[PDB]
């Protein structure tokens, strides 16, 4: 059929879109931490579910294994971070990713502009947007038990969409695909992903597997 997919277009919150341009349009040392961030949130995702999982273990009927996967892909020049923790509803996706104001955005913008490390990004409540330190597009496919599947996407530009996704079905958990920039192909090497995850994220208590090609 003429499949009728739903796509809702949105506007990043005024000061969130400032920030995104302050990341994409400014050289930063220590850019290798977009990963530690996107992995810390999966950890938090996987934590919530596990906590939910010890009163209702029907919450693992679509799911079961709490883990993380990194999937470097040299065909697409994409790096993908998949978990199978709690995931996000539409409100969750809309609110957490762009539409409503975050409390730390301003606090942080002043930090970087007076010489703070970009590693404080996680500290200031706005870790995700460090995806764009390295990523030119960024797609966050998610699924939650109460709700259905959804594909977030944004190339900045003040925009992000939230399409009700039909695509690879993924039980439960988020999937952050990154279309890396043409000088950010080092984060697609098997050696370098092992190197950063080692140095920056051995405090994660969920099996991190590398899908090496
Ligand atoms: C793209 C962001 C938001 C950054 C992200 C989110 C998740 C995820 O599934 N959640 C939902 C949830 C619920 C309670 C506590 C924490 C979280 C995070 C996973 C990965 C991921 O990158």
């Amino acid at each position: 059929p003429m499949e009728e997919e739903e796509v809702e277009t949105f506007a990043f919150q005024a000061e969130i879109a400032q920030l995104m341009s302050l990341i994409i349009n400014t050289f930063y040392s220590n850019k290798e931490i977009f990963l530690r961030e996107l992995i810390s949130n999966s950890s938090d995702a996987l934590d919530k579910i596990r906590y939910e999982t010890l009163t209702d273990p029907s919450k693992l009927d679509s799911g079961k294994e709490l883990h993380i996967n990194l999937i470097p892909n040299k065909q697409d020049r994409t790096l993908t971070i998949v978990d199978t923790g709690i995931g996000m509803t539409k409100a969750d996706l809309i609110n957490n990713l762009g539409t409503i104001a975050k409390s730390g955005t301003k606090a942080f913008m002043e930090a970087l502009q007076a010489g703070a490390d970009i590693s404080m990004i996680g500290q200031f409540g706005v870790g995700f947007y460090s995806a764009y330190l390295v990523a030119e597009k960024v797609t966050v496919i998610t699924k939650h038990n109460d709700d259905e599947q959804y594909a977030w996407e944004s190339s900045a530009g003040g925009s992000f969409t939230v399409r009700t996704d039909t695509g690879e079905p993924m039980g439960r958990g988020t999937k952050v695909i990154l279309h890396l920039k043409e000088d950010q192909t080092e984060y697609l090497e098997e050696r370098r992903i092992k190197e950063i995850v080692k140095k920056h994220s051995q405090f994660i208590g969920y099996p991190i597997t590398l899908f090496v090609e």
